[PDB]
DNA sequence: TGCGACGGTCTGACGCTCTACACAGTGCCAGGGGGAGATAAACGAACGCTGAACGCTCCGG
């Protein structure tokens, strides 16, 4: 609310496709139109040619004469957004005029870099506040209802980035002395995603000092059974090592 | 025709690499046909919405 300046046009990709024009919404339109606007939004303002956008929306088999289709999608964007916010060069399309804080993705990289800098500087309160602001950026599933295998690619990429971001958040929560909300979040995420080894290692680390041992190794045994049933291999050596040092109960990491 | 000499013609002129690089003085505008590119409509299909309807276990007086 403190960064809501006059004339600000805010764009959002981490949650669904929406536009905020000084507090009032804009109709982003068709799902393919939403995917087109998102594809322009991921490229931080390239002039990207018509064939590349056609491939981004659809992939291997776009209809043959659908170049005029993308043309009229561009017309839709130009009449629903500002005339000058979208400009065309040599047949390519480009959204400019994006200030700081206009895109939630740019704010996400900014907050991640600030958290990394604070971790390098050894600060904890400012980094915790930065990642608290960062976890409020995503709203539900990223890229809600957009077609295209391209959109699937940045969907899985942003999901993986969110996974490492929450891994770092939970890790600093564990090292600074937070366990209750930590184990709550880890249990919720392992309920959501059952086949991540790193989050279950985080479960072991969090429960190891919060006063919980039986269900931690029960969850580990369930992980071993599912990983043997679905993969039939052995887990990472760092895991077995973490369970090992746990077993002799070293109070060094208290 | 035989002679020389006069002449044009033509060719290469051992070998790689450590090295190795680029290149310059004098017109002008209007009219007109294409095609990319923005606009709003439009043909077609399916995607939602209306709860309704088929049918089971159900706690039940």
């Amino acid at each position: 609310a403190e960064e809501e300046e006059s004339g600000a046009l805010r764009f959002g990709v981490l949650g669904p496709v929406r536009a905020w024009r000084d507090g009032e919404t804009l109709a982003t339109g068709s799902p393919q139109q939403r995917a087109l606007l998102a594809a322009l939004l991921l490229r931080e303002g390239r002039t990207a040619t018509a064939g590349e956008l056609i491939d981004a929306l659809w992939g291997e088999e776009p209809p043959s004469q659908a170049l005029a289709a993308v043309r009229t999608y561009a017309s839709r964007l130009r009449k629903v957004l500002d005339p000058g916010v979208l400009v065309s060069e040599s047949g390519g399309y480009a959204v400019r005029g994006l200030a700081e804080g206009a895109l939630d993705l740019a704010r996400a990289q900014d907050l991640a870099s600030a958290a990394e800098k604070a971790r390098s500087a050894g600060d904890l309160c400012h980094a915790r506040d930065l990642l608290r602001r960062a976890l409020d950026l995503w709203d539900g599933e990223v890229l809600a209802g957009v077609p295209g295998p391209y959109a699937q690619t940045q969907r899985v990429r942003l999901g993986e980035w969110r996974l490492q971001l929450l891994e770092t958040r939970l890790d600093m929560d564990l090292d600074q002395g937070c366990h209750a909300e930590a184990v709550s979040e880890l249990t919720a995420l392992t309920a959501a995603h059952p086949l991540r080894e790193r989050l279950r290692e985080l479960l072991m680390l969090a429960l190891y000092r919060s006063g919980r041992q039986a269900e931690a190794l029960a969850v580990y045994a369930d992980t071993r059974r599912l990983l043997a049933d679905e993969l039939g291999v052995d887990p990472r050596p760092g895991l077995q090592e973490l369970q090992q040092r746990i077993l002799q109960a070293d109070p060094a990491l208290a």
